[PDB]
């Protein structure tokens, strides 16, 4: 067939109960993220291809990055509750990857003020149990998955994206490609 278990994707072994319907994970410490992101732009042409009623998730991770990993996915659980994911991911993956300049949590705080999220707010939703469960829901994700790298994509908790068994030549024929995937399996 055109779409084949072992080439495009693979199917988990366990089934994951409940899970967001596209996943993805993600790093802002990741160059292969950055590259995902803001030169690709998988995310973006996977949802211009979505079927109805199918929205996307985007979780963070900790294993890269040390203490400023684990920041970097209480800002993003910060930027998930706060509804300002599209001001802030450039910005993030630019400060961390590309100037450089995001080397402490004050440095993540400065990419939301600068966005324009008040001070208060953006310290208000970081120091809340709303945001620390919604970290602790980030970790379980990548553990029910038995996530072991990044950047990564997961649909109807059943299947796993595989880039590898995809064409790696022209971007927008691997992007054409994965982004067609995705959709195949959002309906399988």
């Amino acid at each position: 067939a055109q779409y084949e278990d072992g080439k495009q994707y693979t199917t988990l072994e366990k089934p994951v109960a409940g899970a967001p319907q596209v996943l993805e994970f993600f790093s802002f410490f990741c160059p292969h993220c950055y590259q995902f992101e803001e030169v690709l732009h998988i995310s973006d042409n996977v949802k211009k291809k979505l079927p109805e009623g199918v929205k996307m998730t985007k979780y963070h991770v900790n294993f890269m990055g040390g203490d400023l990993g684990k920041d970097l996915t209480q800002a993003w659980a910060v930027a998930m509750a706060l509804g300002v994911e599209d001001k802030v991911t450039v910005p993030l993956f630019e400060g961390v990857q590309k100037t450089q300049t995001i080397r402490s949590a004050s440095d993540i705080r400065d990419v939301f003020i600068n966005a324009g999220i008040k001070g208060e707010e953006y310290d208000a939703a970081w120091n809340s149990f709303v945001v620390k469960s919604l970290v602790a829901q980030q970790e379980k994700a990548a553990a029910d998955v038995q996530l072991r790298g990044v950047p990564a994509m997961f649909v109807n908790g059943k299947y796993q994206l595989n880039p590898q068994g995809m064409d790696t030549s022209n971007m927008d024929v691997f992007v054409q490609q994965y982004a067609d995937t995705v959709k195949y399996l959002s309906e399988k």
